[PDB]
């Protein structure tokens, strides 16, 4: 059994919290374990909320656990240079929630960490929201080729072993340059993305440097697929863009797409990265519900 | 006719923007005048959105109008002493929106303002949201005694004259100190607010220093009423609290309440201000739809 946030389709609103554990590690772990029980209680008090949660830990923080770390779990490596850079964030824990209402997300975080506020530093706290008809602020629909129904389970979740039901996670908070992106016309923007803007139909000739051209990778030969839970975020006068987050049964897919996007593989960078920049970056592993409740410090 | 955001009840989501005008005043004003048409168009394209808008101007910016300022419109004065202080924010325009969805609030602001972003500096941009069962983040329900239905029109809107249909506006962004508020027990919090916490029942004895005690003012009268469109805002790790915004036919009600709260009237300050602090304070006047389009 995976954690409730991973498999279902993303709700209209989402919470993505990155935090660092400074002290009282045992108290913090307990508080994190008690999140599912809190969420269940909220759902019982609030029909239609469909509140979900997934707690994940970084490679560095996993050392504190008695349970052995996932085979592929590593630190998020920095990629690229200058205007095409993928920063690495010092973070121990990811808290991911999504629901049909925004307020319960704030409540879940406030109530959930109330006792461990002084033990924790929240590195980043992003509230995502569905934008129009599932569109990114770039005007293009996001999630068109995102796995659906049954194949979500076999793409996101580890199939076998001790970590079965668990999932590898990546997150990158992107900040958009909307005016620069606005300069390009419809056809040009479609060349950057690789799909049509109004109906998200894949172009007959997908440019290799286009975003889809960068991330549509098959090497098996079978497509490297991930389950994305990303959602637009931010304000007009401040940071705004996309909180990218994805789950996968293997971290290899993340690494391949990122190395392809940031010019490690081909030497060519993603055209989309001309109009957006990653400000955070981290790898995690979200264990099954059982393992999460069985995790203990050493 | 008033502006669409004032009279109806506040939606589950709201946008509150304070901004200052750098230059190109003529074609910052025109862009602001175009906002109602934009909101209506969004409402047509998005049924059920119930998107609304209200544009208001401060006393400082009303100098640019050939039209004279409302008789009661003043610069927001600094009030209080000690921890209890009411800061004054130099701002030209207020853009107030609320709807049944959040995404259209960002869409409305980005669309309506980005063209004049070169001429405009956003002083504050706050996204409010109704929290649980209409509760403030202190755990107390907000809006229990807020005017309803037929009362809203007579409380918020100017009845007569040239400025009829318009409304005086006040805005204050509050920052809550929740852990300090958390140290107090249930009874102490209720005495500070002036009502019971779970069901917002007014205390038989409302202390003069309590928040209700400060704002429940009698002038014979004896009921000074305002229409509050306030809504909780913010993040856990950052600023969070209440974006207070209120409409009224007279600015006198705002000034009287604020004088009472910050220990100017009697010398006693609002007990609630021990746990929250205003970081923004401003007065406006939202013109009627007619005056709005003819302001020059
Ligand atoms: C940063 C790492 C990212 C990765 C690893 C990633 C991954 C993917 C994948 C696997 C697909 C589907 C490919 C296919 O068609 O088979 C996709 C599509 C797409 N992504 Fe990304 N993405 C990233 C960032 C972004 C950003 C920052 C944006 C927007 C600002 C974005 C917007 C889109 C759009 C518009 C599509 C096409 C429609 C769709 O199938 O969802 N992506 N991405
Ligand atoms: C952090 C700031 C504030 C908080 C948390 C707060 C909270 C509350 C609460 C819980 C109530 C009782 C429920 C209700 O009747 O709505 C109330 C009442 C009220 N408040 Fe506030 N308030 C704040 C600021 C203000 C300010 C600055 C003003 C005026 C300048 C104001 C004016 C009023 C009025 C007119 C009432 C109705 C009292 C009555 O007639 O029973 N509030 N407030």
């Amino acid at each position: 059994k995976s954690q409730t946030a991973i498999l279902p389709e993303a709700g209209p609103f989402a919470l993505y919290t990155l935090l660092k554990v400074r002290q009282n590690h045992a108290h913090v772990l307990q508080a994190l374990k008690a999140l599912p029980a809190l969420v269940e209680e909220i759902n019982q008090n609030q029909p239609g909320a469909e509140l979900t949660v997934s707690v994940a830990f970084s490679k560095g923080f996993w050392s504190h656990f008695e349970m052995a770390s996932p085979p592929e779990l590593i630190d998020f490596p920095e990629l690229g240079e200058g205007e095409t850079h993928a920063p690495s964030t010092d973070v121990d824990v990811l808290i991911h929630c999504h629901a049909t209402r925004h307020d319960l997300l704030f409540y879940t975080l406030r109530k959930g960490i109330s006792d461990i506020a002084q033990d924790i530093e929240i590195v980043d706290e992003t509230y995502g929201f569905r934008y129009l008809d599932a569109r990114d602020m770039t005007g293009f629909i996001d999630g068109t080729e995102n796995p659906k129904a049954e194949k979500r389970a076999e793409v996101a979740l580890v199939a076998d072993g001790d970590f079965a039901g668990g999932s590898y996670v990546m997150v990158q908070r992107f900040v958009h340059n909307l005016p620069a992106w606005n300069r390009l016309n419809l056809a040009a923007q479609e060349k950057v993305i690789g799909r049509t803007k109004p109906d998200s139909v894949e172009l007959e000739n997908v440019p290799a440097a286009s975003h889809v051209g960068r991330v549509d990778i098959k090497e098996e030969g079978k497509g490297l697929k991930i389950v994305r839970h990303s959602l637009p975020y931010g304000s007009v006068s401040g940071d705004h863009g996309l909180l990218f987050i994805a789950y996968c049964h293997t971290l290899h897919n993340f690494k391949t797409m990122l190395e392809s996007m940031y010019g490690v593989t081909d030497g060519k960078t993603d055209q989309l990265l001309r109009f957006t920049k990653a400000v955070t970056g981290a790898y995690f592993f979200a264990p099954s519900q059982v393992m999460l409740q069985e995790l203990t410090l050493k």
